[PDB]
């Protein structure tokens, strides 16, 4: 049985376990030839590397160049939310704009966003240097902890990023983590991953992809997007609700083994009846995972109870 | 419907609602003629009066006279716990002695005790000036918050106190609040009191008296004490498990209306099958309380959800 954190503080062991050679080092990366960008990324990586549970997330003064990139992404995407984003998203966005500083001329500080999420569902953020294993990233969700990037994409291509960056985290993920039902749903995924075999972790990663990242949900007699990858993608967000993509009901037995690529728009999306239904489906799927025990999270003591 | 806190911070409104003329002012009080004691009590009252949710509980340097009083109470009572106190009590006491400084020559600081309880069940302490109404005192339990006194009884009579004092809170209450089952049970009482009519509040106060204060519980084929009033009373603790008092099964419909006095040993005690059973009985009793709504506590956001 693979090791897993029993306390929220134990998530600290995750920092010393990431891909040390990030994407910013790749020749095809938008900022590859930018030494200033290289150092800025390293600066953000060090903040995450030195962060420890409990401490407030270090505030950072973003440069004008970075705020411009943010403004571009903010302005373009926001024009689609009212008609394409699920109710949960639109209901909370006005609140984020007023209490977290969500504006095109300002990049929200993770500390303020984390406090806001805590007040909403107890979800909190932890700055992350780079890509974590699926096991570690999903494990955090069990404690309602989202490993969040703080750096921003390179300014040369504001409408594109080969990795998650702050625009993605804040405009795509955060709004949904402010919803109780979604919070419980995402947490159910995290709980299912604790001590799960590597093979089932990959299955949960795939389920996560078709829900938290590119999921669509029913809303009355309509269908709306709730996936963070869709909500942070101007092109795919409009595409996902057109007649081009194929839509199928969310079915974990099938979804969990569905292949996909992160290079182009998804040809297929899974539609969740609701966040509560999706959560129940995850719970049922979790029961099929070979684990010599059962897990539960106790928010009172922030510990995982192993039975 | 009487007002009640919706957030743990709203408990702050309680400080401005206590009996401003405490027992230390009564002519028959052990320290009535002691001006030094009078001022010491006022000093402790001011700390509670200025305390606000979130802040750490101010540490206080106790005088040698006070530590002596504590040592006397500690030494005498402790000799009875192993044989008279319930398992939950004895299981946690060794831990309190090692991490909270529970020794006869040292009075534990409430801040350390609160941190300890939080790690155990999420229960926390809040210093309280004097006697709170039953509604306010029980309301706090809904948030797993115990209003705790910080002052100590007068040194002239270490084996006696006409009110709750720190020896009572720490040696009687605290150990039980470190148990998950008891924690949930006591909280169930607090939840039942939220917005309850004055008459049912008195009923919950009576139930509390026969459980949290002077309750006995079954333990295997034996019976042990768990009530804080018994655990902090050398005389009654031995008495409660002898053949003199009358014992009856815990039955809220009867217990809730049973009369009692706080001047002499209880002639009758109610025996709980267990803390979980008692909690279920409270829940059922709570359903009989005329309330145009249902309540639930969300530890994730520390708010009461009203349905
Ligand atoms: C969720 C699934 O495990 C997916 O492959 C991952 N996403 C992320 C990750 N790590 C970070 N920091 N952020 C992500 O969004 N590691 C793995
Ligand atoms: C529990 C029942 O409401 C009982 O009358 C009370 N106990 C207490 C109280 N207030 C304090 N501060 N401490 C207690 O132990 N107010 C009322
Ligand atoms: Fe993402
Ligand atoms: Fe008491």
């Amino acid at each position: 049985v693979p090791w897993f954190p029993r306390t929220i503080q134990e998530l600290d062991r995750f920092a010393n376990q990431i891909l040390s050679y990030g994407a910013e080092l790749d020749a095809d990366h938008p900022g590859f030839k930018d030494p200033v960008y290289r150092a800025r990324r390293k600066q953000f990586a060090d903040i995450a590397y030195n962060y420890r549970h409990g401490q407030p997330i270090p505030r950072v003064e973003y440069m004008e160049e970075e705020k411009k990139t943010w403004g571009t992404v903010f302005k373009t995407l926001k024009s689609l939310y009212k008609t394409h984003a699920c109710y949960e998203y639109n209901h909370i966005f006005p609140l984020l704009e007023k209490y977290c500083g969500f504006h095109e001329d300002n990049i929200p500080q993770l500390e303020d966003v984390s406090q806001f999420l805590q007040t909403c569902t107890g979800f909190r953020l932890r700055p992350v240097a780079g890509l974590l294993s699926s096991r570690d990233f999903l494990g955090g969700l069990a404690f309602r902890v989202f490993h969040c990037t703080q750096y921003i994409r390179h300014g040369s291509k504001p409408m594109y990023t080969p990795e998650p960056d702050i625009c993605h985290e804040l405009l795509g993920h955060v709004p949904l983590f402010s919803d109780r039902s979604f919070a419980q749903f995402s947490q159910e995924i995290g709980l299912a991953s604790l001590g799960a075999p590597d093979e089932y972790i990959e299955k949960l990663a795939t389920i996560y992809w078709f829900t938290v990242e590119f999921g669509l949900c029913k809303q009355g007699d309509s269908i709306k997007a709730y996936g963070a990858g869709l909500l942070s993608s101007f092109g795919e967000l409009q595409y996902c609700l057109s007649e081009k993509p194929k839509l199928l009901p969310l079915e974990l037995e099938k979804t969990a083994i569905q292949n996909y690529t992160v290079t182009e728009f998804q040809p297929l999306y899974y539609v969740a009846e609701s966040f509560n239904d999706a959560k129940e489906k995850v719970r049922n799927f979790a029961a099929t995972i070979p684990r010599p025990f059962s897990v539960r999270y106790d928010p009172y003591t922030q510990r995982i109870e192993v039975l």
